[PDB]
C-alpha cells in the first residue's frame, strides 16, 4: 500500500522490524524452494536407478535439471543466509533501540516546589508536584498510520527508505513564578504558598547541546517562562546509524535471487539448457552431446516426442506418473517397509531406498 | 570458562550478546557439517553408478550411511534453526536494551541555582551549574569482570544463567542550601550569592516507586540533605524479561544435537547400523537381509575382508583411493570438462557429473 521514510522513533522502529521479517521471510522461502527441489531429485534417481529402462532414460534429463536447480537454490540460500546473520541482529537492535527512544520523548510530568514557611523557604510540604516521568508500559501508537511511514519497502523505491539522523537531547525546563502575578522571580522570592518553583525534563530525538537562556528570561521582572538547557545524550543514535547500513547492506543482497520453484510441468522443464542438452546426450546418436538444441530444431522435438509425447503432451504419464508406480523399500526392524513415492517427503526415507535399491544390483 | 550470573545491565548485555553468537555458531556449524555430508554422498553416488564393478559394490554401504548422515544433519538443522528464528531477535533485542539501560544508569551531573539580586532571588546569572546528563559515547565498562557475570554458560550449568530484575526508576533529587552555613532552606530562603538550589536525575536499574521524602529532611531546620522522589518508568523491564524467556527456550533446544561430523575414517562406518545391514544385503547370499549384523559375527567379518581389508584396513585404498581415480565429465561450453573428484566441492558440478553419467550407460 503506502510505504513511507519513516519520522518518528515509533515509526523507525516498525520499519526496522519490518525489514528484519521481510529478509527472514525471503530466506524461509529459498529453503523451502532448496527442498523442494532435492526431494525431486532424490524421487528422480530411485527412477533413474531401477530396473525399468524406459523409465530409466526418461528420469535422466529432468533429474540433470533438479540438480541444478537444487544447487543454485542451495548457493543463494548460502549467499542470503551469509547476509542475514551478518547484519540483521543490527535491524533486530535497532527496532529495539529506535522504539526505546520512542519510550524517552512520551516521558511527562514535573517537579514543583511551593514555598511554605516564609518567602523563598521550603518545608515538609513544599513539594507540590512530582510526577516526572511515572509512565506506564504501552506500546507505541503509529503517529500519521494512514501514511504508512511504519511499512518498509524491499525495493527502496525514490530511495525512500532512509533513518533520519537522530540526535537525542535531555531539555531541561526551570520556571520560577513569585507568586500573585504572572511574574519571575527576578525581583522577589518565591511567594508563601504561591510562589512556585518546577522542574521538568523532555527527551527529544532530535536536538542540539545549547546552554541556559536565562539571560533573555530571567534577565529582568516580567512575565515567568520556562529557562531551557539542552544537553546531548548521545545515546541510541550509533545503533540506529549502524542499523541503517545493515538495512542498506540486506537490501541489496535479497532485491534479487535465482533460486527456481520446484514444479513438474513439462513447460519449467523445457526452459532448462541441461534439460535439452541432456535429451539429447540420453536419445541421440550422440552420446557425447555438448549443445543445449539440435541444428535443425525438429530433431530435438523428435527425441522429445519418443520420450515424454509430441511437445511433452505425455510428460506426467510418462515420468511423474511411473514413478508414483514405484514401491523402493526401507528397512522397518526385522522385515522392510514399501515407499509410496506419490506422497513420501521423508529424505531420509528416499535417500535410504535408494542406497538399497543400488545395492540390489 | 568463569560464568556467573549477570548482575549489571552492562554485564546482561555482554551475556545475551554471546549467547546469540553461540546459537548462530552452532546453528552453522551443524550447516556445515550437511554440507560436507551431502558432498560426500554426490561422490558415493558417482562411484556408485560407474562402471568400476567392484568400486560400484564398494561404494553402496558408505553412501547409505552417507545419505542418512545428511538426513539427519538436516532435521537437527531444521530443529535449532526453527528455534533461533523464533527467539533470537529477542537475545538481540535484549541485549541492545540492557546495554542503553547500561547508558541510562550512568548519567550524572545536576542542574544549580545560585540567589542573585537578594535571598531567593533568581536572575540571569543564577544558573551556576547545567550538566545533567551530557554524556559521550563510550563503550559499557565490564564490572568485576574477574568473577566472569559477563560470560555466558551454554550449558546453563547450576541455573545459573538467570536475568536479575529489572525494574527501572527515576529518582529525583531536590537539595536547598540556606547558604552560609550547611544548613537547608526550612527556616531561611537562599542567601543572595551564597544560597543554593540543586536538581539531578539518576536512572536506576532496580527500584520501588516512592513519594518525597521532605517529611523527614525539610521538617525543621538542620543541615542540608537532596530530597528524593523515586519514579517507576516501566521501560526496557518487559524487553530483558521476554529476553529471559527466550534464552531458556533456545539453551534447551541448542543443549544438545545429534549432526555427525563427516568422516572418511573406517571406524566412524562400522559405527552405523546402516553400513553393516548395507554390506550384509551387497555382499551376502541374502539381498533382502534386515540385520544389522550376522548370527556368526565372523560372518560380517569376511564380507568386510573382501570390501575393504580384514577389520577395515583397505578401506581408503578400496573406496576412496578409487574415487579420486574416476574422470567424469560436465559440460563446459562447446566441450567438455573432467572433475578430479578429490578436489571437487561444487555440488552443482558433482550433479551435473552424475546424471550425465546416468544418462551416457
Ligand atoms: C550504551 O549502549 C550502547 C548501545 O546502544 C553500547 O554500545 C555497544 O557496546 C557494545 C559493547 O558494550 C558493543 O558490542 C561490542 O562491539 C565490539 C566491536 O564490534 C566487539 O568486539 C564486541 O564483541 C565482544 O563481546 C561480545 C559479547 O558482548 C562477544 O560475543 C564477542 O565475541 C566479543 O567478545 C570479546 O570481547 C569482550 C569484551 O568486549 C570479552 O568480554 C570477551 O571475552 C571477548 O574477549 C576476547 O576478544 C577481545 C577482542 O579481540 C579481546 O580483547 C579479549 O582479550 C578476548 O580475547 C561487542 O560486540 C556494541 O557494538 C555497541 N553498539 C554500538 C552501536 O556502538 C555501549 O556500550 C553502552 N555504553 C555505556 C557506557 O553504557
Ligand atoms: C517502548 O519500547 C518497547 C520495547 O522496549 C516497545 O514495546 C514493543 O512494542 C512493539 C510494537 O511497538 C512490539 O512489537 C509488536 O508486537 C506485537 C505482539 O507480538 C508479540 O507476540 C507475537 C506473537 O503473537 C510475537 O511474535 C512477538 O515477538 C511479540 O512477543 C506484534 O503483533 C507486532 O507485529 C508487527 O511487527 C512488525 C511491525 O513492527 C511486522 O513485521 C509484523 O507483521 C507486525 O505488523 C502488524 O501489526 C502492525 C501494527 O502493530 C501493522 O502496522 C502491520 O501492518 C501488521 O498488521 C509487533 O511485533 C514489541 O513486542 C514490544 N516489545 C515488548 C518487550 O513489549 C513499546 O512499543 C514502546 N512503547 C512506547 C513508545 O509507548
Ligand atoms: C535506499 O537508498 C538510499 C540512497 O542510497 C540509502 O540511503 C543511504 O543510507 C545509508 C545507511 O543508512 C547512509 O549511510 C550513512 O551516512 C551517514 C551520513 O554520511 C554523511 O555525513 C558524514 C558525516 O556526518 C560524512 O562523513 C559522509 O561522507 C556523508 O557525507 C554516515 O554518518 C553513516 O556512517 C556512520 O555510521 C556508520 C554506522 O556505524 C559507521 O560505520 C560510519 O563509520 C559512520 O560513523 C552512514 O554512512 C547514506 O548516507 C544514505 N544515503 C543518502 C543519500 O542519504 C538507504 O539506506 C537505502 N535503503 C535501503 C533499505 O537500502
Ligand atoms: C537456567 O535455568 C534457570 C532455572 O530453570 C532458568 O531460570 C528461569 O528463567 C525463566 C526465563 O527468564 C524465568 O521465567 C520468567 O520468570 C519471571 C519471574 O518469575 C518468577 O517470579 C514470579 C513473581 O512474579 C513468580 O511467580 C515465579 O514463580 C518466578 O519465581 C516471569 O515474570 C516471566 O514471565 C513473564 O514474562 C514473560 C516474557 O514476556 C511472559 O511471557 C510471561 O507471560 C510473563 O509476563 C518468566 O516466566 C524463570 O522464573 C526462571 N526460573 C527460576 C526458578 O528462576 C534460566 O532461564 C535458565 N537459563 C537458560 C539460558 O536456559
Amino acid at each position: 500500500t503506502k510505504a513511507e521514510a519513516c519520522q518518528t522513533p515509533c515509526q523507525c522502529s516498525h520499519q526496522l522490524r519490518q525489514a528484519a521479517a521481510h529478509y527472514n521471510s525471503v530466506l524461509r522461502e529459498a529453503e523451502r524452494k532448496t527442498d523442494g527441489h532435492i526431494l525431486q531429485a532424490l524421487k528422480l534417481l530411485i527412477a533413474a536407478t531401477g530396473n525399468n529402462q524406459k523409465l530409466q532414460a526418461a528420469a535422466v534429463a529432468p533429474l540433470a535439471t533438479a540438480l541444478k536447480n537444487w544447487a543454485n537454490c542451495k548457493a543463494e540460500t548460502g549467499r542470503l543466509g551469509t547476509a542475514a546473520r551478518n547484519n540483521i541482529d543490527k535491524l533486530n537492535a535497532g527496532a529495539e533501540a529506535a522504539a526505546i527512544l520512542a519510550n524517552l520523548t512520551k516521558l511527562g510530568g514535573k517537579v514543583e516546589l511551593t514555598a511554605k514557611g516564609g518567602n523563598g523557604q521550603l518545608q515538609q510540604d513544599s513539594v507540590t508536584a512530582e510526577d516526572l516521568w511515572r509512565n506506564t508500559a504501552t506500546e507505541c501508537q503509529i503517529e500519521e498510520a494512514e501514511q504508512g511511514r511504519h511499512n518498509f519497502d524491499p525495493a527502496n523505491s525514490s530511495d525512500k527508505m532512509k533513518l533520519p539522523k537522530f540526535n537525542p537531547v535531555a531539555k531541561i525546563g526551570i520556571n520560577c513564578k513569585k507568586g500573585g502575578d504572572t511574574n519571575n522571580c527576578n525581583a522577589n522570592a518565591m511567594a508563601q504558598n504561591t510562589g512556585k518553583l518546577q522542574f521538568d525534563v523532555k527527551i527529544e530525538a532530535m536536538g542540539t547541546q545549547g546552554g541556559n537562556d536565562a539571560a533573555s528570561k530571567w534577565e529582568s521582572a516580567k512575565a515567568a517562562e520556562p529557562v531551557y538547557i539542552t544537553n546531548e545524550l548521545n545515546i541510541i543514535a550509533k545503533t540506529l546509524e549502524s542499523a541503517g547500513v545493515a538495512n542498506q547492506a540486506l537490501q541489496n543482497e535479497f532485491k534479487q535471487n535465482s533460486c527456481a520453484e520446484p514444479s513438474e510441468e513439462y513447460s519449467d522443464f523445457s526452459n532448462s539448457g541441461d534439460f535439452s542438452r541432456q535429451i539429447i546426450r540420453s536419445y541421440s546418436n550422440n552420446k557425447d552431446n555438448e549443445k543445449e538444441t539440435t541444428d535443425k530444431p525438429s530433431d530435438l522435438e523428435k527425441l522429445i516426442e519418443s520420450a515424454y509425447g509430441k511437445n511433452g503432451a505425455k510428460f506426467k504419464e510418462n515420468l511423474w506418473d511411473q514413478i508414483d508406480k514405484l514401491s523402493p523399500t526401507v528397512n522397518k526392524g526385522e522385515t522392510n517397509e514399501k515407499l509410496n513415492l506419490k506422497t513420501e517427503k521423508d529424505i531420509s526415507k528416499l535417500g535410504e531406498a535408494l542406497a538399497r535399491q543400488l545395492g540390489y544390483i
